[PDB]
């Protein structure tokens, strides 16, 4: 059962509209929308969504899959050995977040601060007067952006799990000679570094120039999860204010994605006439280039929606029925819409490129889909008693602490190892007004709610 | 009664060190210390210093009066006009932290997410829909740093009242035209961009080049808080550990104010010889260049102390005994004695240069200095049933807001204006793992204590 076929289970369920139905249905915490902020929505007047892992949510593990053995293939027709071939994506490695040390080759998952929680060399998970040699204080610069790259978004986690594979198989090739800094092959010398430089190449190429594309759009069944709510809770929100996508997706891929999404022989409820995705959005902006979209920008341009490419210059005109832009700005979207940063809710995936941001530099509301909470969560709550016994004991620390993140995966859970919250849940906390494993869940909640969250007070305010 | 009233009347208490007198001691709020995050005393091996409103507090109205006189003075000499000479330092209007917009003239009090909780354009308070004129979203993006600049320490508070007065002054002068952006007077155009550089210059003149310095050495009772109980608490750290001092002034002037803070007859407790300030470090430096310190660093000098002047060249030589330093960085400080972050205390009141940077950028352990809180506290506590009446009630949560802040003065708490806490507020929460209105109130607990935390849980995990 991995989030996926959660999130596929509730999608397969047809939305009963009873308001006593809607009240019972989000006491289920797999249904909840969560609240760090308090957010009026009826204050919010334009409800803008990312596509990529929020409208269209892809299956795991076959997803991640599918992008490991495409990478791996790229790797190996550049020169990478024969054996990598012999890999096989293994789901329960990775946990989204981690840092890659690139000086020493080490996967870490790490706190707020950059306290190490854990570190792994390959498939060794180090142990603490171990790790003290490579980290004396336990932590790392997480502002060192040269040396560490953090992991974050769903698109990382096949080459988090190919980052660990290299490091294994170079390490135990006796045609590799293991460095502190990387791999001697006679007089060549393969760092960390420049094997990590690769792995991101190799993935960036795999989406852009490879046939990632092309396989999830042949099969879309099996690549992405498809839910008859989706065009209910778009069309409940246009009646209450705007709608937009803004993404980095380009108009082609777009256009055959939200295609299959909408794919009902009905509109918004069943009974209705089926409707073109693109009806559901009162603007639609592709090649976004989040995060500098929410800074300078790009040129605005027009796409030419029958070729798919982009008309020629910049476009200077206004907001039309059935128009779609490229590239622009946050501002683009605020100036056409008549919205100030507090009127948008702006739903993604991507705790930096799109919460972080928007929030920061623009002062947008944010709701952050977290797919793999619809699975964190059955966890959590079939070992209540496990972090219970964690929480009364403050030797048995660490071995509870152990057991508690194995349940997860051998890199524990995406928000903690035991009583130390992740530098993915600090984030959460702390740019995500909202979040949920799905946004379907604001389905739930009537056009009105006061999402609230307790105030906060100081330790001498207490 | 100012904050150094009560620091003062709190020094001028001899320490009763009964086991059960601290115990009882550390149960009144201003003699407690305050938690963010667990701290277990036992592990700290070296406790660190900066020296300004830290080792030496200034006595508040006096100092930010005298701060105010001079740079008023010195505006006068390079030209501004004689009115300038009418002001008298009012510490009834400024609140640390304040940002002041150099585009529009205005300050303001903001949150952590650049919501704007007070604007003042010189002294008249500007309210919700007048406000929106300028800010239309009622939000800064504080990362504009060419256009905003935050006022976070204690030495900015002069300015920040000067500002109000300038802007007041010019405003109401009807030599000046008023404009959007400064001041128009025949063929000259001052901004507020300008204004606001002249009065910065002026205020790091008053420092470096002007009287500042010698005024308060020469009246060091009237301007420094003095306390017996300082050298006994430093004492008693040396007992368990290394401690050290990490000062941006110079030698000279360094020398001067420490001697004065231990000034008495004895040595630590009454009864014993007293001994000269600098025996009680294992490793004083000045000149430190914080926040640069905590990266690079400048090169390690040694100060000639018959001199006050640098020997020439880089010091390259051991630790020793007498020694006194300059320049250099947070990891020579670690290198000489043998710490690593985590086992270092460092104690200073700037919430970004020492506090923040240390944290961020090595793992250091903080205890935030907060010399306002010494009178926030007495606020706090006899306007219970005010905050209470404001938590209760979620156009009358508006009027109880304002009179809760004007309690405070006229720009209101340092960390809250109701139930919005400021910028100043989530720093602190976030970078300071304990704090307290004066480092002394460390003297009320034992060696080892643990200072505890409960531990966060996110939203879905409660
Ligand atoms: O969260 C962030 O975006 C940064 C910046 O904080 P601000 O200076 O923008 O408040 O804090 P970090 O997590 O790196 O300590």
């Amino acid at each position: 059962t991995s989030w996926s076929d959660r999130l596929q289970n509730a999608a397969d369920m047809p939305a009963n509209m009873d308001k006593h139905a809607l009240k019972k249905y989000r006491r289920e915490a797999y249904h909840r929308v969560f609240v760090n902020r308090s957010l009026a929505m009826e204050k919010i007047k334009c409800f803008g969504f990312n596509m990529d892992y929020t409208l269209a949510v892809y299956k795991s593990p076959e997803y991640e899959s599918l992008g490991f053995e495409l990478t791996v293939e790229r790797l190996v027709s550049i020169g990478y050995p024969q054996e990598l071939l012999s890999f096989a994506y293994d789901s329960t490695f990775p946990t989204r977040g981690l840092v890659f040390d690139t000086l020493y080759g080490n996967l870490l998952k790490v706190d707020a601060y950059g306290n190490l929680l854990v570190c792994a060399h390959g498939f060794n998970f180090i142990r603490g007067p171990e790790t003290r040699e490579q980290y004396p204080n336990k932590f790392i610069q997480r502002d060192d952006t040269e040396r560490f790259y953090i992991l974050n978004t769903l698109f990382n986690l096949p080459e988090t799990y190919l980052l660990a594979c290299l490091v294994d198989f170079f390490t135990n090739c006796p045609r590799y000679t293991s460095c502190e800094t990387g791999f001697k092959d006679g007089d060549l010398f393969m760092s960390y570094r420049s094997m990590f430089q690769d792995v991101r190449d190799a993935v960036d190429w795999v989406h852009y120039k490879g046939s990632l594309k092309e396989k999830t759009v042949e099969n879309l069944e099996k690549y992405v999860v498809k839910d008859g709510k989706l065009p209910l809770l778009l069309s409940r929100m246009k009646e209450v204010g705007k709608v937009f996508l803004a993404t980095n997706s380009d108009y082609k891929y777009t256009d055959k994605i939200m295609t299959y999404l909408f794919d009902f022989p009905h509109g918004p409820k069943p009974g209705s006439s089926h409707r073109p995705w693109q009806s559901y959005f009162d603007l639609i902006l592709v090649d976004a280039r989040k995060p500098l979209f929410f800074g300078e920008g790009t040129v605005l341009r027009q796409v030419d929606t029958k070729t798919g490419k982009l008309k020629i210059g910049t476009y200077t005109g206004p907001l039309q029925h059935g128009i779609v832009y490229s590239g622009g700005s946050s501002d683009t979207i605020c100036d056409l819409l008549g919205a100030k940063g507090k009127d948008i809710l702006y739903i993604g995936d991507h705790i930096f490129g799109d919460i972080l941001k928007s929030k920061k530099r623009q002062g947008w509301r944010t709701f952050l889909v977290i797919p793999e909470l619809a699975q964190e969560l059955h966890v959590w709550t079939d070992k209540s008693s496990l972090f219970e016994e964690l929480q009364s004991l403050d030797r048995r620390i660490k071995k509870v602490t152990h057991d508690m993140d194995m349940c997860y995966g051998m890199m524990g859970s995406l928000f903690r190892s035991g009583s130390r919250q992740t530098l993915f849940a600090s984030q959460v906390m702390r740019y995500a007004d909202l979040y949920a494993a799905s946004f379907i869940n604001l389905l739930y909640y009537p056009f009105s709610y006061l999402f609230r969250a307790a105030h906060v007070l100081m330790p001498h305010e207490s």
